[PDB]
């Protein structure tokens, strides 16, 4: 699976948001391009002349995440952050020129990414009281991914002493997501749990936590909520559901060429961190069939 690369996995079948620290940083942020941001302004001038109801938004820029040694206490995870934007995303990691600005990037700083927005992404392996996983249809008039499957997810605004408020609005973030999309009353949902992060390769590398969430209802439950706020409700174009025994070999279905690569991302997180079972209990072969 070449469009997505692991980033982080998480120990422990997950880290709940106290066990997370954030440092965020001007040190974090985008390196100005080598021949001047003048270059980003020109792209989003030439966007605006085209749709002038377009607007500008903050974003947290993923600089590195580093994870503690597996079995210690304390903080189990730093993430490294700073600020980029919609507009710099645009004019970055969506240019056409992205491969160079990468190239430019291991040349100048050592850092493929020194040039790139990397907006932080959030998505979620979102699981039914009767144990599916939840999927969503993409628009097929949308930009990015047209038609493909996606999880609920978004690319969180902003507004350890500032860190743990940025920890907060990622975690909280992640919920807020399900609650609009899907329609869920919050008061549904368990607290979420990172799992770790994927960057996708098609977007020149720009990255995505990704969390595990429980629900308290059934798949059915969830289907009517979703279908009951109406077509103006909801982005996406219809939802689904695959059984989590059936999550196992979905990189064997023809499922997995229609999955946007961040739903990958989740997926394959999703099945290395919540799934493969390490204890003799759940790891005996009628419980973890063979092949
Ligand atoms: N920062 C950030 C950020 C990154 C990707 C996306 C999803 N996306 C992809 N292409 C798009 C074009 C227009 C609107 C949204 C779009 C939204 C925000």
């Amino acid at each position: 699976d070449p469009e997505v690369t692991l980033l982080l996995q998480c120990p422990g079948g997950g880290l709940p948001q106290e066990q997370i620290q954030a440092e965020l940083s001007p040190a974090h942020d985008r390196r100005p391009l080598p021949g001047g941001d003048e270059a980003i302004t020109a792209i989003w001038e030439t966007r605006l002349k085209a749709q002038p109801w377009l607007f500008d938004a903050p974003k947290f820029r993923l600089h590195s995440a580093t994870l503690a040694p597996i079995g210690s206490r304390g903080p189990q995870l730093l993430l490294r952050l700073g600020l980029t934007s919609y507009r710099d995303f645009l004019g970055t990691n969506w240019s056409s020129s992205a491969a160079w600005l990468r190239q430019q990037g291991a040349t100048d700083w050592g850092d493929t990414q020194a040039y790139l927005a990397d907006p932080l992404g959030v998505g979620a392996a979102l699981a039914t009281a009767d144990d599916f996983l939840v999927f969503l249809r993409r628009s097929r008039q949308v930009a990015e991914a047209p038609g493909l499957v996606d999880v609920p997810g978004g690319h969180p605004e902003p507004q350890d002493l500032a860190g743990q408020l940025v920890v907060h609005e990622l975690f909280s973030s992640v919920l807020q997501e399900i609650c609009d999309e899907v329609n869920l009353p919050l008061l549904t949902l368990s607290q979420p749990l990172l799992l770790g992060i994927a960057r996708n390769e098609t977007s020149a590398g720009r990255a995505s936590a990704e969390f595990y969430v429980q629900c308290s209802l059934t798949s059915e439950q969830v289907r009517k909520h979703y279908l009951s706020g109406g077509p103006e409700a909801h982005e996406s174009t219809g939802i689904f559901f695959v059984e989590t025994q059936n999550v196992r070999r979905l990189p064997e279905t023809e499922m997995w060429a229609e999955l946007c690569p961040s739903a990958k991302g989740a997926i394959i997180l999703y099945n290395r961190v919540q799934g493969s079972p390490t204890g003799a209990a759940l790891g005996s072969p009628a419980l973890l069939p063979p092949l």
